[PDB]
């Protein structure tokens, strides 16, 4: 079937069965999403002088988070650079694929990387919380009313002074319907910072440190992409 007509069906059992949607579509094999790797603005920001600093002032036991991860390229990158990483997926099919696709990877086999079937908005928050945090692909997979809970649980999973890297993509404009959903920063940013009662004025919860149009982007990403680093404040 085409893209069209696989991201058609997607949206149909969304429709029908809710989130336990997600997993029928891994199990059907209806994953119009997955690349087979990371896309290269993470690798770039990583390796940038940026990059190099957040990764060389790392801790020790410095936890990572890749939620909504499903095959998991992301979480295998951030384990490959030392730190202890999570990825979380809410199929059981898709965290199978990911232990698939991921089999020969060292840190797979000693226990640093791990892919675990998760609900983003149930699991426990461990009591160091994370460090570093990548949403790519997750965001613009809920739906709208679930942003703001995402948010709420964004503020929970990122320790004070840690790091949320958000890929946002798609940037398509006032384009209705999803996954995958049109999304831009201010979307990510309401989110985010959410509420204080009177009014949303950021400043809040986290410091946008950097929101860049990345320099090497998927050729179908160029013009609908933007890369942003959220510092955790509050301490
Ligand atoms: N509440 C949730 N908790 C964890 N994962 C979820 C949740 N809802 C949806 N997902 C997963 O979010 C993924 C969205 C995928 N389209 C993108 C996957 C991945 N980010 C990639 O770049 O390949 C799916 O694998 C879902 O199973
Ligand atoms: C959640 C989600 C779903 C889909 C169908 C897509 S994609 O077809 O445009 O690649 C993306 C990027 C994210
Ligand atoms: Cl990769
Ligand atoms: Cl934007």
């Amino acid at each position: 079937a085409t893209r069209d007509e696989k991201i058609t069906y997607l949206r149909k059992i969304i429709g029908d069965k809710g989130s336990d949607a997600w997993d029928v579509a891994w199990q059907e094999g209806v994953t119009p999403w997955d690349q087979g790797k990371i896309q290269p603005p993470l690798r770039d920001f990583i390796e940038s002088n940026d990059g190099k600093a957040l990764v060389n002032k790392k801790s020790d036991n410095a936890r990572v988070l890749v939620p909504g991860c499903g095959k998991g390229y992301d979480a295998a990158y951030f384990a490959s650079l030392g730190y202890e990483t999570l990825g979380a997926d809410l199929s059981s099919t898709a965290i199978e694929k990911a232990k698939e696709f991921w089999a020969e990877s060292p840190e797979l086999k000693s226990g640093k990387l791990s892919f675990q079937t998760l609900d983003f908005f149930k699991f426990e928050v461990p009591e160091a919380k994370y460090d570093l945090v990548y949403d790519y692909t997750f965001f613009c997979a809920l739906p709208p009313d679930l942003r703001a809970p995402w948010g709420a649980r964004m503020r929970e999973l990122v320790r004070p002074g840690g790091t949320l890297i958000t890929l946002v993509y798609p940037i398509d404009g006032a384009r209705s319907g999803g996954p995958p959903y049109s999304i831009d920063v201010q979307k990510v940013t309401d989110a985010l910072q959410g509420s204080e009662e009177g009014s949303a004025e950021p400043g809040k919860y986290w410091t946008k440190v950097l929101d860049i149009v990345p320099q090497t982007s998927s050729p179908d990403h160029v013009g609908r992409e933007r890369l942003v680093v959220w510092e955790r404040i509050n301490k």
